[PDB]
Formats: structure tokens, C-alpha cells, sequence
């Protein structure tokens, strides 16, 4: 019992570290100033973004020459590109969750299709503070006020998440906590169209225990942390559906053929 | 065993289960008996169509009272005004319930109201779970029963108000919770702290902190074979939000299709910029 819980806890942690480049500990260190010795390039306005490209050579999303002429759009484009990377990082992590690869292939896909956003938002918080967000592997920091400062719906998107990031991080969880947490979200037995809910649930349950214990040791001081963390899941749901809203709101823009398919 | 510290938590539990019973006429226990047939005095008149809908008023005093001129021309509407007045009495009860929550009235008055503001529908739909089974829901304080099918037809929008409700009720009722559990859970929902505009959020959380602690011991004690019932119930809080919103969405649509339908004042300040 209290044996396995601490075993599965370390595994997930050890795995999460081996799947996510920029950890919560890292990103945290940076933002503050603490030992890393190489401050980030601050995108605070236009000339900053402009200079940013050729410095943080995040010239990944930036390239696709001829669709590189309108900040707000070239940014959101980039957000998506890195979002696709995350998904691969997540899917990989998923498969280290004890039992996950043993499920019906169909349900794995399903659990993943419905869990990446909630997971993306959760981790994103790790890289943002009340003032801004860490971009490009930690190299940059795009101020928060610059984001609200975007043309159309292009300036609403990031405002919510900031609002959500502030509360979430107010719980002061670290990578060892988040690792378990994230697996719980993945093993969500309510994802639409599943086929065999029992296994999933039997797994999430084992996960929920591991997490509850993880919280009591790593946080003796904080009462009912486990409960507060679970409630946050509601914030993710709302947040995610909402995001999926403007995604359709934005479908009145950008007005390559292969570019689209990749997304 | 349960020593010193835990002892205080059982009290809070009993204190609330007690206000709950005193605040709600139709507990879940009574609702179950009525629905499961362990009765020859508690059997409800079933409504699955106009036939019985007609004999509805001519068979059961309607605690589903549709007031605006006793009747109209639109049944679905007729139904809806009922579901409307009823909802109001619940907000009324729930409010009398909240007051009993240790500390709730010792908070700033503005905050008290915003807690109720957002907490009311979330609580209304939890309670509503108690009155439902896959085939329908009780009405007129148990005296009646409306089948899921009749509701699902009604009309254009109106045939879509209750489905999300039945959908969650089935999943929710599955936790097999009883009034004593619900009473603590209901208190947690009110004392959130993530409610829009709470002036002083902190004291609100010390309250929920204790309620959550109560709910955790209660569930432990009342369901020794329920692995992680605590967490599973907390997760159910999202389904609640979706229900609420998805409903408000629905409401606004009705606010145009039906230029003549009256919405209860109170019911309106709940949604006001909700
Ligand atoms: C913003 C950019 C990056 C977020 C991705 C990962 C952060 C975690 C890093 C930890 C090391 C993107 C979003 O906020 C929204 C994401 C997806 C929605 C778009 C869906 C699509 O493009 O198909
Ligand atoms: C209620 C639909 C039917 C009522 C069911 C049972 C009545 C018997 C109770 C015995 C104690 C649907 C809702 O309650 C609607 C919720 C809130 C109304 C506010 C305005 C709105 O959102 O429509």
C-alpha cells in the first residue's frame, strides 16, 4: 500500500523529468533570477518581438516564409507549433504511466485527444507568473501586458490563462506533485467515446491515492491541498472550452495548404 | 481511533445534516422510497404525455405551480414556468441552509450574496439528482413524476433543458450518496472562494477548509469500501459548472424566441453577468 504509492510516485517523477525539457523547478528558477546565469530575452513590445526572432531563433514557427508579416498571427501560429511539440511530449509521458499502454489502443488515443489541452494549460502555468510567460525553451519571456495588447481576439486568449496561472501556482506545487496530477487528468474516465472505463478508473484511483500521499509529505503544513487541487480541474475545463471558442472566433482571420493539415 | 481532533469534525457533520433536513422538505431518502415503491401511500401520479399531463392538475396539487394566469396555451412553457417558480423556492431554502453554515453569516454581506449567486444553481442541480432515476424526475414535492421522454419532447428549445440534467444525475447518483453526505458537500459548494468578485476570499477558504475536512471524514466513515469517493465527488464539481453554463446558454436563447415569457426577478440577478 503506502509502499506502492511512493514507488509509483517516483516513477512518474523520474519519467516526467525524462519527457519535459523545461521543468517547473527550472522555469521557476529562471523567472526569479536565481542561479542559471543567463537572463531571458524580454519581449515587451513590437521592436522586442521583432528583435526576438533573430536572437531566440525560435525561427521554427517563424520561417514558413510568406505568412510572416503580421505579429498577432505569427505569434498565435507559434503558440500552436509549440503546442504540437507538447502533445508529443505528453503522449510519450502517458506511456510511462503504469497500465496506460495496456489499455485498448482506441481509448489511449481518446484519453490523449481529450487530455492534452488540460495538460498543456497546467504545465504552461509553470512557466508564467503574474507578469508574463516563458517562451522558447526558457530563452524568452513575453510580458503579460504585451499579450493583452494584441489586435482582435488575439488579445483575449492569453488573458484567461494568466488569470488561471495565478491561482493554480498559488497552490505552490512542484514537479513531483504535477507529475502525478497530470497522470490523473489523463486517466479521466469521463472522456467521451471510451470503450472500457473500468481499467482507466482503476488506474486513476491508484493515481489519486499516490497523489494524495504525495501531497501530505511534500506539504505537511498545507491542509486539504489535495482537495483544492482537484477543484482546480474545473478551472481547466472552463478554460479549455473557452479557448476552443475563440479558435472558432478566429476562423474569421488568416484571410501552407500542407501547413494546415499539421494542425 | 477517532480521538480529540477528529471529534470536532463529526459534530460539524451532524450540525449540517440537521440543518439540511430542517431546510429541505423532500430529502433524498424520502425521494428514494417514493421512487423505489416501498410504498402504497407514497406512489406518484406519472406524467408521460398530455393525457396524464391533463389529468396532471386533475390528479395532483401542483407544487410545480405555474402562476402567470393559472394557465396559457403553451404546455412546454407551462412546464417551464413551473420549473421556474420551483427553482425559486429552492434558492430560498438553500439560502436558509447556508445561514446555518458556521461562519457564513459572519462574513461581509456582499460576499455572502455572491457565494449564493454562483452557488445556487450548482446546488439546485445536485439536489435535483436526488429526485431522478434514468426514466424521469419527481415533481410537486414527490406527488408527481415526469418521465424523461415527455421532457425530451416538449418542443424546440424546451426539449433540451433537462437532458444535461438527467445525464449528470445518472453519473452522479452512481456515487450512491445519502443526505448526510450531500449536506456537507452542499456547504463546500457555497463556500468556494473562486467566486467572481469575492472581496475577502481568505476567511471563505478557512471555512471550506473545515467543510472539506468534514466531508473527507464523513465519506470515510460512511463508505469504508468507497475508494477515493472524496476525490471522485470533488471531480463531479466540473459537471456541475457545465450544467450551469450550458443552461444559461439555453436561457438566453429563450430570452428571444419567447418575447412574452417572464423570468423571476431573483432568478435574473443570479444570471446577471453570471
Ligand atoms: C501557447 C504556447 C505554448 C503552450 C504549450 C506548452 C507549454 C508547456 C511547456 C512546458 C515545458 C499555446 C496554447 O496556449 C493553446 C494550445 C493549444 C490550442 C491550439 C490547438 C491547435 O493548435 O491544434
Ligand atoms: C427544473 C425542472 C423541473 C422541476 C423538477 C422538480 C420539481 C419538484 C421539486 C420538489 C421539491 C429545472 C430547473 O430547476 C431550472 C433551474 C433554475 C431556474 C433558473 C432560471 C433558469 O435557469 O431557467
Amino acid at each position: 500500500e503506502s509502499a506502492d504509492l511512493r514507488a509509483l510516485a517516483k516513477h512518474l517523477y523520474d519519467s516526467y523529468i525524462k519527457s519535459f525539457p523545461l521543468t517547473k523547478a527550472k522555469a521557476r528558477a529562471i523567472l526569479t533570477g536565481k542561479t542559471t546565469d543567463k537572463s531571458p530575452f524580454v519581449i515587451y513590445d513590437m521592436n522586442s518581438l521583432m528583435m526576438g526572432e533573430d536572437k531566440i531563433k525560435f525561427k521554427h514557427i517563424t520561417p514558413l516564409q510568406e505568412q510572416s508579416k503580421e505579429v498577432a498571427i505569427r505569434i498565435f501560429q507559434g503558440c500552436q507549433f509549440r503546442s504540437v511539440e507538447a502533445v508529443q511530449e505528453i503522449t510519450e509521458y502517458a506511456k510511462s504511466i503504469p497500465g496506460f499502454v495496456n489499455l485498448d489502443l482506441n481509448d489511449q488515443v481518446t484519453l490523449l485527444k481529450y487530455g492534452v489541452h488540460e495538460i498543456i494549460y497546467t504545465m504552461l502555468a509553470s512557466l508564467m507568473n503574474k507578469d508574463g510567460v516563458l517562451i522558447s525553451e526558457g530563452q524568452g519571456f513575453m510580458t503579460r501586458e504585451f499579450l493583452k495588447s494584441l489586435r482582435k481576439p488575439f488579445g483575449d486568449f492569453m488573458e484567461p490563462k494568466f488569470e488561471f496561472a495565478v491561482k493554480f501556482n498559488a497552490l505552490e506545487l512542484d514537479d513531483s506533485d504535477l507529475a502525478i496530477f497530470i497522470a490523473v487528468i489523463i486517466l479521466s474516465g469521463d472522456r467521451p467515446g471510451l470503450l472500457n472505463v473500468k481499467p482507466i478508473e482503476d488506474i486513476q484511483d491508484n493515481l489519486l491515492q499516490a497523489l494524495e500521499l504525495q501531497l501530505k509529505l511534500n506539504h505537511p503544513e498545507s491542509s486539504q491541498l489535495f482537495a483544492k487541487l482537484l477543484q482546480k480541474m474545473t478551472d481547466l475545463r472552463q478554460i479549455v472550452t473557452e479557448h476552443v471558442q475563440l479558435l472558432q472566433v478566429i476562423k474569421k482571420t488568416e484571410t501552407h495548404p500542407l501547413l494546415q493539415e499539421i494542425y
